[PDB]
């Protein structure tokens, strides 16, 4: 029932706190540098953890949509991981989803990231969804690229009616 | 005239049925395990078929978007694809699509692909467009990934006045 | 204020014309073959300019998106640019764009492109932007793939109150 | 105990004992073939594998499948970069039960990076000789069916 | 002045010198090991490290890092497309003041693409022998334990 | 017919013959260069061209292009991971009409994937010879200017 549109700021904002649809939120451009996260005009800039999950083809094994394989990646912790070229990673946001039933949400980029050859793969988060977002950079360049834990790493924007 | 929202499942569902805007047609989820397509709450989650083109360099021609080459892939047909690592492939969408011209599409991607690497590259569809979808999978890991026919692989957003 | 919805031709020619939004500006579809430019129903197909910088893993660094380097890359000038394969180019639209307080842009493939394994990676214009628009080509085939300056090369998609 | 042979050796076995076949004695022709001071330079023939991994098998060198690379016939052929390709000779060979021949690149190939990855002709070995070209630049390169492709050096 | 010297030179060195450790006098066995007319298969051990570049370290040869590979065991080893392996002889070999050893490879692996980068062992060396297999061919390549992977030429 | 020479021959050579200049009659320096038991080691130089596929050229080896490569110079350079590097040896080299020069890696870059690929100098060559490293790692490999790069067995 009704069709959706890309919602404002202090529509973000009451969901967040009246709904727990983000948690931890800031209500503002936070953080020092240009990867800033928090409350943006028409979105909001999430923020890398410091987990992350890199691709390699060490062990030669045809990868399974269906049936995930810890042999696929390598466990990384730290500020900020690099992505090898041609490779991607996987890490979750820092902050915390709950999606109205009312709702859907589009992931996009930072251009700091995206002007270095990574692409955010994130498909949109569907009505109901509960989690840490898990973030997918995919690294197009032919070089390593190093993504910043704690720091911004993409806009969410919210449809809704 | 009108600017555009993404629209209902229950739009979508009228569009199907009396515009013949998606068919096949479902109007529900269905099939087996985490690929399920058909209607969802705000798109339709369509089908790969079984015919594939790979991408590979065999030939070393500069690929020209003005001239297709038969040389630049390799046609395969089954009930799964492998896309080789680093590569792309294209593929159809089972489903015909008839789309209005009062209403553009979107294609995003299916999360179980997406934590793969898999990015779908699949560019609007325009009012009036009428076909099956051409699929383009492209496989930013370092790994070979496997893609299933006649199971989900997309979902389509709606957007009308 | 206000939640905002995917503008058409009408509105897009108006801001273009009266608020500077996208100039030069050309207000239907010209040029000849299938990389045309100008307005749309629902968007804006900007072109390519002619100076492109094509990405290269030649001096071994690992690159920071908080600092960039000249090393990275090479300057390209020329009536078209060839991508290598696996890696990506950066250029500029011909078209200088001036966002209104009140738009967000997003940025779309053209499928000539995309159906050659060429991935548009453009972040959204947020409110206020001004400037050409950077587009990062990720070419994600395996073979080198050709791009064409002064052609159509994108869409923009404008969402407004 | 073996040394590597002269011209004149080979002259006489290829002509004495068909040990190479068709045999030139002298450089004919930057990719020359034929007899050399301390050598014979081989030519590829027109018929080429050209690998590439389109299939995503693992190749098993005790079960090697046909999916692994493409047949192509022509007067040159072009290595994917990073891949290799197979060829055979134009000349046959037969190695006496005397002696073993190792296979080196030219100097025109391998400052392309090509490297020839071709393991010793052991005593008594007969055929055309399965030359095996890496291509390890980051460029396709262009190889040239009936040219000099490789110098084979015979010990004895 | 040094030559290839015959089985017969390498039968009495490794057994009267042990230069060779175990040896067998014969092809025992595509992936054939031991004494050859004018060398010595050796096989490959079952440990390994694959090099990957997870880690974005620029190599240093003169300060190798753990994180340029993983360690595998087993019957056999995949070398990912485009990169190589380490892995040693199960031979130990003790290198006469006297003689240098070079090492080629076995055509069943470099048909596929495996080129062995391994170089020549000076006189008076001993070890187990390092051997480096890099995979040229876009695809993966499986390689054995146990069974022959080089041939060493003995000169004396 | 042609062996192996041993140091003493090339020390000869080098002195009274001009063979290899500047010349160094040990190991100086795990990259050592100058006289070994069987050959000798020589420096690369620190000019250097790394390949890249930049501008997508097919590499046609009859007509070879400025634009496959980007020139540096320095005290090291770093090969990007599958791709490979030029340069030259310090060393310069008067190969007699009377020998034949095959070129071997060490073992400090072999090891790192670092594979040689030098075709043997012929009977009377003149020059600074052309050193071409692949890098068959999937890490880019560090090399260092003016210390030990290859070795050169001399066969007469």
């Amino acid at each position: 029932p009704g069709s959706m549109s890309v919602m404002p700021d202090h529509w973000i904002k009451e969901r967040a706190l009246k709904d727990g649809m983000i948690s931890p939120f800031v209500d503002h451009k936070e953080g020092t540098g240009v990867l800033s996260y928090g409350l943006s005009s028409y979105g909001y800039d999430a923020r890398l953890d410091n987990k992350f999950k890199i691709f390699a083809n060490t062990h030669s094994v045809v990868v399974d949509p269906k049936n995930f394989s810890q042999d696929s990646f390598v466990d990384r912790e730290g500020d900020f991981c690099i992505i090898p070229p041609n490779s991607f990673m996987l890490a979750k946001t820092v902050e915390y989803f709950n999606i109205p039933r009312d709702v859907m949400v589009v992931c996009v980029g930072k251009s700091t990231y995206a002007r270095c050859g990574i692409v955010v793969n994130v498909t949109p988060l569907e009505p109901g969804w509960s989690g840490y977002v898990t973030l997918e950079f995919s690294n197009t360049s032919p070089l390593p690229v190093k993504v910043y834990a704690f720091e911004g790493a993409c806009q969410f924007l919210f449809f809704s009616g």
